């Protein structure tokens, strides 16, 4: 139908948008240490202590699907990657000072978008 076409395009316009979240909270992790899942092999227990992973790679997968709905569900994505790291990982870590600062400065882009996806529809 010409209305499932209009969904599939308010859909990849989204994705648009969301890609470019993507990219500069993404930025505001110069380390890289949100990049890549944490590893099984170097952290075996991980599993024992965090139900849901998740790190920017595996964002991306899922965006790169249309696999966000809306900006709700993305904005779930990433506060799972810094509320992970800031339990696994004690206060006087370099990775828990890296959540605390991609919190701090992903907040800001966060807001514009959310005006963004309400103001395009």
């Amino acid at each position: 139908s010409m209305e499932q076409v209009a969904m599939e395009l308010r859909l990849t316009e989204l994705t648009r948008l969301l890609r470019s979240v993507l990219d500069q909270l993404q930025d505001k992790d110069p380390a890289r240490i949100f990049a890549q899942p944490v590893s099984l092999k170097e952290v075996p227990d991980y599993l024992d202590h965090i139900k849901h992973p998740m790190d920017f790679a595996t964002m991306r997968k899922r965006l790169e699907a249309q696999g966000y709905k809306n900006l709700h569900e993305f904005e779930e994505d990433f506060d799972l990657i810094i509320d992970n790291c800031m339990k696994y990982n004690a206060r006087d870590t370099v990775f828990y000072r890296a959540a605390v600062r991609l919190r701090d400065q992903g907040g800001v882009v966060l807001r514009q978008a959310r005006r963004e996806v309400d103001s395009i529809g």
